[PDB]
């Protein structure tokens, strides 16, 4: 969808109304007019077909949200990523992680070729499981009915968010499933926290179940039972399918920049070598995160950000009135050749490597990786460094490059752009099994 969207911004600009019969998109490549929807003057907008898109699993969650429902759970969720969660949570990045590079070091040993979407996409359900409501999906390792249960969902999202696009049963069992799921770890979390001992503050944490489940049901904010399983139900459908796109094209850019690889392999080497990554190696890994933030350019997620006006605006200098549905292109902004040299090249220190991280402020909204404003993502250190710890043990022990023979990459984009046909790779031992573990300081 996104993709033609690109050459009608070069060709008529920052502001264009896509229309389909008696439908139409405004549709916004620019920088300032993004920064006036998501920050200035969000309040004169709504989530509009995004809500219409996510509201079947998504319900009362963050993402759908508006007015004070939104303002009220937005409030009680993110005092439950502090630092010292996020902290915590690096470990279960590290854990997960080593399992996944078991896996790899498995199939390298046989020679076998390694298609890397499916892995990435159970890697970060395993660790999104764990970090919001402490349940071990082991997707990794199994397939259970819960699992099968969150993939049939998904492809229900991915067919709602095409749906209203124009083109030029068994999932409410799921739905039960996942639920009734949610009501026992609700259940037991409530038990664990009836009998502890612990004084609740601001960055409070029972080091035994450190979920955002455990901080809320701490905290006592007593909402009902639906809107802490559809709260913990969005964080789950957010947190997942966004990195697993990120390491899968991370992965896929790095095939395609030798020069790259060395520079990371060069940095995962002397930093962390055998070690898990902890909170001190975020800032260490300076390399490894310009990766990451370059692919989150290259191949945002989501490409388009979704808006509807609730009152009249001006956008750029064109004046419009209430109920404009408007798709602010990502993939435009990310790739505009007005503000971005070389804007299709992977080149990781197009930010300086010792400056500041790239954000929607310091790049003046022409980089909305986890958006901006008042709906920003709530879980952008979370991720930030999840992918930091994915990418670095990855890289660390294997040789990655495109497997001989092996299906094109092409997109296929819902919520998340995933590929056509997965991303198959050789993978080969980078480290030898008879080496002590090396941990470097
Ligand atoms: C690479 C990973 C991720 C990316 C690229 C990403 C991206 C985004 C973006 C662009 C938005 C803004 C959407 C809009 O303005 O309509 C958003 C919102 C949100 N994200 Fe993230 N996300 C990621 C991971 C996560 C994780 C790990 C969590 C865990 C809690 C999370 C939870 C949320 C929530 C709750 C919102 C809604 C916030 C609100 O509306 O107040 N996301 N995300
Ligand atoms: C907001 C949001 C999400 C959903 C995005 C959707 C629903 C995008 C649909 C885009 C379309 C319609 C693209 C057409 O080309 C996620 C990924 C669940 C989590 C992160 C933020």
């Amino acid at each position: 969808f996104f993709i033609p969207l690109y050459e009608l911004f070069l060709t008529y600009g920052g502001i264009f109304r896509l229309t389909f019969g008696p439908k139409s998109f405004l549709i916004v490549s620019d920088p300032s007019i993004a920064k006036h929807i998501l920050k200035d003057n969000a309040k004169a907008y709504s989530k509009g077909i995004l809500a219409e898109i996510l509201d079947f699993v998504m319900g009362k969650g963050l993402i759908p949200a508006d007015g004070e429902i939104w303002r009220r759970r937005r409030r009680a969720i993110v005092p439950a990523l502090h630092q010292k969660y996020v902290a915590a949570m690096i470990s279960l990045f590290g854990e997960a992680s080593d399992r996944l590079c078991q896996k790899l070091d498995a199939a390298a040993l046989k020679g076998e070729e390694v298609e890397m979407e499916s892995l990435f996409s159970r890697l970060t359900l395993d660790i999104i499981g764990k970090a919001v409501f402490n349940y071990d999906f082991d997707s990794l390792t199994n397939d259970t009915g819960v699992i099968e249960a969150v993939y049939t969902v998904l492809r229900e999202a991915e067919d709602r968010s095409v749906d209203p696009i124009p083109v030029w049963r068994k999932v409410a069992t799921s739905l039960k499933l996942i639920n009734d799921t949610l009501d026992d770890l609700i259940a037991t979390c409530k038990r664990m926290v009836e009998e502890e001992e612990l004084q609740f503050h601001e960055e409070y944490m029972n080091e035994r179940d450190p979920s955002i489940l455990h901080f809320l049901l701490a905290s006592g904010d007593d909402v009902s039972s639906k809107q802490l399983r559809d709260d913990l139900m969005t964080m789950l459908i957010a947190g997942h399918e966004t990195s697993a796109a990120v390491l899968t094209w991370t992965f896929y850019l790095l095939t395609t920049e030798p020069s790259v690889v060395a520079k990371l392999q060069e940095e995962v080497d002397s930093v962390i070598g055998d070690r898990f990554p902890t909170i001190q190696d975020m800032k260490k890994l300076k390399y490894t995160t310009r990766v990451m933030n370059e692919s989150l350019r290259l191949y945002p997620q989501p490409p388009v950000l979704i808006r509807r006006s609730i009152d009249n605006d001006i956008l750029g200098e064109y004046p419009i009135k209430r109920g404009e549905d408007i798709f602010i292109s990502v993939w435009n902004l990310h790739r505009s050749p007005l503000h971005w040299d070389d804007a299709e090249k992977f080149n990781p220190e197009r930010w300086p490597l010792d400056g500041p991280n790239p954000n929607e402020t310091n790049q003046n909204f022409s980089y909305l990786p986890f958006g901006g404003g008042p709906r920003k993502c709530i879980g952008d250190m979370f991720a930030s460094f999840e992918n930091v710890v994915a990418i670095a043990m990855l890289i660390r022990r294997f040789n990655f490059q495109i497997a001989p023979g092996a299906p094109p990459v092409k997109m296929t984009t819902g919520a998340t752009i995933h590929t056509t046909e997965g991303l198959k790779l050789t993978v080969t031992k980078r480290t030898k099994p008879l080496d002590i573990p090396s941990v470097p300081i």
